[PDB]
């Protein structure tokens, strides 16, 4: 099974894929992206790039920029072998900035403008952990 | 061609179903829906069951809730051979109640709560002039 954990932006999407073969988690690969251009054409291409059995997206809330992709995607997967799961933050509290620097540091400590990829990284790790 | 114009809604979408052959407009279908319950179960069904050539939306305004049922709806039918075009609403300016009051009144005259499939129904004829 290959996960696709995204963190949704719009000139800051980044997804990390995983691959979840007999409880052996394995880094497949790792992108940074750019949907603040045709984000629909955008979206479709990267997110099937991998064909991903699974795609974990963070919960936005309709005020946020990001709740048009969300939707877009759970639209577009809807009925196929692709299933979406949408999370909570995987960090919260603190201060923004907070959140950005544990989630890079968590990061970083775990691979032996980075906290968009340390997000998408810590999302799938988090959902796969279930 | 089948043109689908549909008046978004959580408890009361409705949607008019349009024949568009040699510059002859008719109608097949009106149908009131209920959205409370499973959204993006009931929205594929009522969307899909016309087998519409087209689908005909209105834009539900800046940080609008309802906005999740537009992208899930394009996402749904991005690259099938089903194109979504979103409208700007078709009566504009002055109160609420006028707005709702001139597509039942428009509505009334044309056809040889009424004002979501109304609305359903004046927006696939907008659209149609083009
Ligand atoms: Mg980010
Ligand atoms: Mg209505």
């Amino acid at each position: 099974t290959i996960i696709c954990s995204v963190d949704i932006g719009i000139k800051n999407p980044a997804y990390t894929i995983f691959r979840y073969e007999d409880s052996k988690v394995s880094l497949i690969a790792i992108e940074k992206s750019d949907w603040s251009d045709n984000w629909e054409y955008n979206v479709t291409k990267d997110l099937t790039k991998y064909n991903p059995d699974i795609i974990v997206l963070e919960k936005q809330g309709y005020r946020s920029p990001n709740a048009k992709i969300i939707y877009f995607i759970k639209g577009f997967f809807y009925n196929t072998n692709t299933s979406v799961i949408v999370r909570n933050p995987t960090f919260q509290g603190g201060s923004y900035s907070d959140r950005k620097k544990q989630s890079v540091i968590t990061f970083m400590d775990k691979l032996s403008k980075l906290d968009d990829i340390a997000d998408s990284f810590n999302l799938g790790i988090a959902y796969i952990e279930s």
